[PDB]
């Protein structure tokens, strides 16, 4: 460990107690872009090893969607130790999402809720960061074979969600290793845009397409098209909210099996929990631990109605190396963390690193691939 990770814990911890949380999260962020965060300099566990199709994790945590929603500090976010970070959502206007304040956290259920609303400086400058990002990435040591993965998401103005995804797609996809197309928000009408299958499979399918179209278009080698880390096109994910009946459920498994799709990041924000009190006038989506219990039983669901046939990414409500491993044996390849940063500051991928290592060895297994979807 490190000075500087405690010296942080404790300034991050003051924070938590008196200041709003938007406002800390943009500090956070501000520090970052500054770079007088600490790094996590560290080999990690070669048995510890993730991938998904040909796209390879050095380790199995990233840092979920809507924390670096701009691009404005992925260094050194991934410099705490994370193998991938999952930027976004974006759109391809900027927005300034819904009213302030819009995050409330509930520190005794180490738990958040939110209705930002999609804010995002939108397509075109997050694109030029993400570009800012690439170029920094070639000479910066410490972020070689790092993974950043884009998440695109609708106007909230907007009509039809497939022109959005093509225009994100038209613009950013050069950049990305992958694209998370997202239809689980709450917080954008109504309540989460829709993810029927009829809906989703024209989505789906869209989104390959264009991929692929930048592909035929441009008259560059691989090497040079993809400005990216895997210098090859980005894979398809699609994120989940967990607000379904089992029916929906088997009837989006189909569709993610006809459609072929890269992954798929289960789950995002809840709205069907009410004991948090602090919650109780509030409006939006849930994290947290109170969201783990949840999340891991829709990873099982969805690992058994795909036939294990796709890749799953968890989220959220992982604090430890023990909520890592269950979302692990449940059937996740990779693991995202949100709310574990907010309440656990600058160390949680360390720990968390660690702790798994030593949980891996006690179990048994060999290595991490050993033990994906190890509960059937
Ligand atoms: C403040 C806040 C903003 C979020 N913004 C996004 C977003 O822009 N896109 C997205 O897909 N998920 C977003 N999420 C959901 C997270 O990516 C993640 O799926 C969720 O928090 C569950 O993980 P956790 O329990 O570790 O927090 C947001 C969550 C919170 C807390
Ligand atoms: C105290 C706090 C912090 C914060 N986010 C935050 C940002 C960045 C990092 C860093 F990457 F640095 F670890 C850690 C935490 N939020 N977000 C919503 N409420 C918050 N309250
Ligand atoms: O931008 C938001 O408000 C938001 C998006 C999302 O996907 N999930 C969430 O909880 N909030």
């Amino acid at each position: 460990y490190n000075p500087e990770f405690f010296l942080y814990d404790i300034f991050l911890k003051f924070c938590l107690k008196y200041i709003d949380g938007e406002i800390c999260h943009d500090l956070f962020l501000l520090l970052g872009k500054y770079n007088i965060l600490p790094y996590d300099t560290s080999n990690d566990s070669i048995y510890a090893c993730t991938n998904i199709k040909h796209l390879d994790f050095i380790n199995p945590f990233g840092v979920a969607a809507g924390f670096d929603k701009n691009g404005v500090c992925i260094d050194s976010i991934l410099k705490l130790g994370f193998s991938f970070i999952e930027i976004g959502t974006i759109t391809p206007r900027g927005q300034t999402g819904n009213a302030k304040p819009r995050i409330f956290r509930d520190v005794e259920s180490r738990s958040i809720i939110n209705s930002c609303g999609f804010n995002n400086m939108g397509c075109d400058k997050v694109t030029e960061n993400l570009i800012l990002f690439r170029k920094r990435q070639e000479e910066d040591k410490l972020l070689s074979k790092h993974i950043v993965g884009v998440s695109i998401g609708k106007n909230k103005d907007t009509v039809n969600i497939v022109d959005d995804l093509k225009y994100c797609i038209n613009k950013i996809g050069r950049y990305a290793d992958y694209i998370a197309i997202n239809v689980s928000s709450p917080n954008t009408p109504g309540l989460r845009d829709n993810q029927e299958a009829g809906k989703l499979k024209n989505i789906i399918l869209s989104v390959k397409e264009e991929i692929d179209n930048l592909e035929k278009n441009n008259i560059m080698n691989d090497e040079f098209l993809w400005f990216n880390t895997t210098k090859k096109k980005p894979l398809v994910f699609v994120k989940l909210a967990p607000d379904l009946n089992q029916e929906q459920k088997k009837e989006i498994a189909d569709v993610l099996l006809e459609t072929n799709i890269d992954g798929m990041i289960i789950s995002n924000t809840t709205t069907q929990i009410n004991d948090i009190k602090s919650f109780e006038n509030k409006k939006g989506g849930v994290s947290g631990a109170k969201l783990k219990d949840i999340s891991t039983k829709f990873i099982c669901e969805m690992y058994n109605y795909t036939n294990k046939q796709i890749p799953i990414i968890a989220s959220g409500g992982i604090f430890s190396g023990l909520d890592a491993l269950e979302k692990i044996e449940a059937g996740a390849s990779v693991c995202q963390l949100y709310s574990c940063l907010v309440f656990n500051g600058m160390k949680s991928a360390v720990q968390i690193k660690r702790e798994l290592n030593h949980l891996l060895y006690q179990r048994g297994y060999y290595n991490l691939k050993e033990a994906i979807g190890r509960k059937h």
